[PDB]
């Protein structure tokens, strides 16, 4: 029944759960299926080879490089096995050609050399144990069966799809168990003939385009009509066909808005799945809209076509989403690449018949050949999206395929885009296949059966240890209103609570000859009260989020950090906190994680230097006076690379994360220099200007830390390969990127809890054991109906990973932190909402209530 697709929208309007969003467990029921596609233009190349017939590509490619130069793949079986065999993927797709056998006019006398090499391979793939999913047509058209009979438009052709089909079942056998009858037929019909920028055509009204797609959904049933009275018997693989849509979602979710997007899928998807499934009918919206220059079917031809399928076979990737797609049934509406909510629309709309994709993917740029990191995150969404469809929606999916085993030719944007699995240069006489890291991550999919739960990934019960630190951050507090914060605190259960004092405020002009008592005061009467309800608060000092970095206006027109001499400015506002602040305070951060990647190099030497005079004074003249401990915290935002088996990944991952967290760390932390990774870059690049340490210097900054204070927000990625010419470091030869498949924030801040994990053991293995802490996590809010989705997994696996250090590897805790637990200092991050002039707990903070009163989860 039609109609009934409408509710799609807003049943996912609205996502149920974040778990459901995102879906980190779950595993393919028994009898999924697994392909991986390619296309007869792009990859098998030659046009007199062995007798294979001319092809439209071949004209278009002329004038709008060429498929007569592809990768080499008319007479070779082990050369794509050799790829499979490491895939081990159970099917292989791909397309056969119109012209191979058949280029005649009027289907002259096949090619037994072009039959030979396709029985070769067809008998190669069982023995691998792989079966495949061909489709007889792929964008490709025979140049006889083109000039005399003029392109699509013309009936006959549609007899010519017959005899073709009659000889594929027998070519090929009864093994092939699955079939394809022409790929994506819309962008064959409209924009092959209408607009002229695919093979055929030069230019047409859209008056051709209905007219080519009406006889293209007539050779559907030419073809299936055949199958049930001539092959099925011997047979019981079914066929089906492929239509490629485009998920349309509303502008601004009108009534009059949605049934334009509903009609939308009409002219893309309903084009030609309204009269396959359901009636046989052209669709009601068409009719409406076009008045007489869409052919209609007759009574006869009604029948004839109703219900030619078995299953729904889809198609995705750049073929038609935010690429080549005529913008007048566009209807203004916005795209948008997603799967599971496209998936449900087709179950409902044509009474539940199961659904097989056969071309999904994602593309790359030209110039990247070795690390095709943004392949393998957005095909990764993809194979989520499809068990968020079989497990959370209900529609029965059989298999899935990945696109493009091997790379070729876009056929609009040239070689510049890459999208093969398998990287293939373009001086290479014998083209030679090498592995690339999507095959990498597609082998380790397969043989796990999907995404199955692993040691790391299941949460494994703990406890917290005993003393464990506490407390919330707000390091922009503003200094008449100390009773809100107690009454807050102590229902938070807080021991540590994290801030700062704003030292730009702190002093007007930056010398100690005056200052302003009020907002001193402020600090000690609120600490000593603290201690009261036992709170033993984090100090701060420096921030790095400041038009003047923190410093007052006199001490920031003059080399606010590169003048040797503000060290020491800096070294008597240590005094300042320390003479009267100290006494209530345990627990020491000076430098509150300085950016690491704006920030000047030459005055990074002089904050390094800041410190080791700031620590050695309390050291050797206040800490015997009162105890405590004091240390630095650092940015340490993961660095993982996007391919985890990929060396170039690895060495990059330092560099980014030395200038981020070795460049203020290595010369506290270690032997008192500078990381030698970032010392030979400086040095091979013949670009240098940062400073050295002296032998006294050296002495002074190494051993000035007690504890470690990690800060952690989100896990970014590394890419050592340029993609684009915006986005890429040219200095750091660093692409900047981020999963998408991770749930994401609003502000596009992601979530990791295995990203804590990775870091807390790093910091250990390169700076010894010793008290680490977490000072810096936490998320913004999202969703925003229900607030807690987000944070609802943040916080509640964040700590579990976090203790899952302790358990399985051994990395020593202290205390685990929370970010901005008001949202008023902290803009869309806060846990308390800044509602009314009033905070109130968002229902995470039970969440996060629960925890800390429990101590961790209750063991057995």
């Amino acid at each position: 029944e039609p109609g009934d697709g409408a509710q799609t929208w807003a049943r996912f309007s609205r996502p149920p759960a974040p778990e459901a969003a995102g879906l980190f467990q779950g595993t393919f029921p028994d009898g999924f299926l697994w392909a991986v596609g390619s296309a007869a233009y792009q990859t098998e190349g030659g046009w007199q080879q062995h007798g294979k017939g001319a092809s439209i590509w071949d004209t278009f490619t002329h004038h709008p490089a060429t498929g007569d130069v592809a990768s080499d793949s008319y007479n070779n079986v082990f050369r794509d096995t050799e790829a499979l065999r490491e895939l081990g993927v159970t099917h292989y797709r791909f397309s056969i050609s119109w012209a191979r056998v058949l280029p005649n006019g009027s289907a002259g006398v096949p090619n037994r050399e072009g039959l030979r090499y396709y029985r070769r391979l067809l008998e190669r793939l069982r023995e691998l144990g792989v079966q495949p999913v061909v489709t007889l047509y792929h964008w490709d058209l025979p140049q006889r069966l083109q000039d005399a009979y003029g392109g699509w438009a013309n009936r006959a052709l549609a007899d010519h799809f017959r005899d073709y089909a009659e000889l594929c079942f027998r070519h090929f056998g009864g093994q092939v168990k699955y079939w394809i009858t022409i790929d994506n037929p819309y962008v064959v019909a409209w924009h092959g003939y209408a607009t002229g920028r695919l093979a055929p055509g030069i230019r047409g009204s859209p008056r051709l385009g209905y007219l080519v797609a009406h006889n293209l959904l007539l050779a559907h049933a030419k073809v299936w009509h055949l199958y049930n009275t001539s092959f099925r018997p011997t047979q019981g693989g079914q066929v089906s066909i492929a239509l490629s849509s485009h998920w349309i979602n509303p502008r601004r979710m009108t009534d009059h808005s949605i049934k334009e997007c509903q009609k939308s899928l009409d002219f893309v998807l309903g084009w030609f799945a309204k009269p396959v499934f359901i009636d046989g009918d052209y669709p009601e919206s068409m009719k409406n809209n076009l008045s007489s220059i869409l052919p209609d079917f007759t009574e006869s031809e009604k029948k004839f076509i109703k219900g030619t399928a078995d299953f729904f076979a889809l198609c995705f990737g750049p073929t038609l989403s935010f690429q080549l797609l005529d913008p007048h049934m566009k209807f203004r509406q916005l795209e948008s690449p997603n799967l599971r909510q496209l998936l449900s629309w087709i179950d409902l709309e044509f009474n539940h018949p199961q659904i097989f994709i056969v071309e999904n993917g994602w593309f790359v740029s030209g110039t990247t050949k070795r690390d095709d990191a943004k392949y393998m995150y957005y095909l990764k969404k993809f194979i989520m999206e499809t068990l968020k469809a079989i497990k959370l929606d209900g529609v029965d999916v059989i298999g899935y395929t990945a696109w493009s085993l091997m790379d070729g030719f876009e056929w609009h944007r040239g070689y510049s885009i890459r999208r093969g699995l398998f990287y293939v240069d373009f001086l290479s006489q014998d083209k030679m296949l090498l592995p690339k890291s999507s095959a990498l991550f597609y082998q380790k999919l397969i043989e796990k059966n999907g995404f199955p739960p692993l040691p790391e990934n299941q949460p494994l019960e703990g406890t917290f240890p005993c003393d464990f630190a506490w407390g919330v951050v707000d390091n922009y507090i503003q200094v008449a209103a100390i009773q809100p914060q107690i009454a807050l605190l102590q229902e938070m259960h807080v021991t540590h609570f994290r801030f700062s004092l704003d030292w730009a405020l702190i002093l007007p002009l930056g010398n100690q000859s005056q200052v302003n008592h009020t907002i001193l005061q402020y600090y000690r009467c609120m600490a000593s009260e603290l201690v009261r309800v036992n709170i033993t608060p984090v100090v701060a000092l420096w921030q790095p989020m400041a038009p003047n970095q923190g410093l007052p206006r006199l001490l920031a027109r003059q080399g606010a950090w590169e003048n040797p001499y503000t060290a020491l400015a800096f070294a008597e506002y240590a005094r300042l906190c320390f003479q009267e602040l100290g006494h209530h305070v345990k627990l020491w951060i000076t430098m509150n994680e300085p950016y690491t990647r704006n920030m000047t190099y030459s005055a990074g030497h002089n904050l390094l230097k800041a410190h080791a005079l700031a620590w050695h004074v309390y050291n050797e003249k206040f800490r015997h006076a009162q105890n405590g401990k004091i240390s630095i915290a650092l940015q340490a935002d993961w660095i993982e690379p996007a391919c985890p088996f990929s060396q170039k990944d690895k060495e990059v991952a330092e560099r980014v994360l030395e200038f981020d967290i070795g460049w203020l760390a290595e010369p506290i932390f270690g032997s008192g220099d500078y990381p030698w990774v970032m010392r030979d870059w400086l040095n091979q690049r013949n670009n240098f200007l940062l400073p050295y340490f002296t032998e006294d210097e050296k002495k002074l900054i190494q051993g000035t830390f007690d504890f470690l204070a990690l800060s952690h927000y989100t896990t970014i990625l590394v890419d050592s390969e340029k993609e684009d010419p915006i986005k890429y470091n040219d200095y750091l030869e660093v692409q900047e990127m981020t999963d998408i498949t991770w749930l994401n924030s609003p502000s596009q801040v992601a979530v990791v809890p295995w990203g804590l994990r990775k870091v807390l053991n790093w910091l250990k293995f390169k700076y010894g054991d010793l008290p680490m802490y977490i000072i810096s996590n936490g998320i913004d809010d999202g969703l925003h109906a229900e607030d807690d989705q987000l944070r609802v997994y943040y916080m509640q696996n964040y700590i579990n990973e976090a203790l899952k250090a302790h358990i399985l590897d051994g990395i020593n805790l202290c205390g685990y932190f929370a970010y901005s637990f008001n949202d008023r200092t902290a803009p869309r991050f806060g846990l308390y909402r800044y509602a009314a002039d009033q905070f109130e707990p968002k229902a995470s903070m039970k969440h996060y209530r629960k925890i800390i009163d429990s101590n961790g989860f209750p063991g057995p």
